[PDB]
């Protein structure tokens, strides 16, 4: 097991065909999970399952540039459950991050930060027990 928050270095940045796999279990009565793909202080892709935003479960995705959050992209399909093991796979494609949860496609996020090679770390945080975080090329 890994200590949360966990920083996964992405040496030389991300590139198309890189697959990141995250295995963990959601804590009971979780509030949030977050993945933050970083370019220095900037957040290229923030992926943020929220378990109780005004008694709704929602995934919020966004980009933070110069300390400012941009336009949120919201997904109401919510495959995480409190107390239960999950797998998140993030596949870098030429034009977007593609995210699957428990083997099922969830969402795509168009690249707003376009210097992919500068996206050099992934932060994993939130209400989880983290089992594994790794990457491979497909
Ligand atoms: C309903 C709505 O628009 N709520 C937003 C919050 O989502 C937003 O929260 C911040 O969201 C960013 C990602 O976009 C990130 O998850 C931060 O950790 C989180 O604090 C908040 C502040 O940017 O703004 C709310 N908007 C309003 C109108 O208050």
């Amino acid at each position: 097991p890994l200590i949360v928050p966990y920083n996964l270095p992405l040496p030389g940045g991300v590139v198309p065909r890189m697959l990141i796999t995250i295995l963990g279990t959601v804590k009971p009565n979780a509030n949030r999970i977050a993945l933050d793909f970083q370019r220095g202080n900037d957040v290229a892709f923030h992926f943020n399952p929220r378990f109780n935003e005004n008694n709704r479960r929602v995934i919020v995705c966004n980009t933070k540039l110069d300390n400012n959050w941009g336009r949120e992209e919201r997904q109401s399909v919510f495959p995480f459950e409190s107390g239960k093991p999950f797998k998140i796979q993030v596949l870098v494609e030429p034009d977007h991050f593609k995210v699957a949860v428990n083997d099922a496609h969830l969402l795509q996020y168009n690249h707003r930060v376009k210097k992919l090679n500068e996206i050099s770390k992934l932060g994993i945080s939130g209400d989880i027990d983290l089992t594994s975080a790794s990457y491979t090329m497909i």
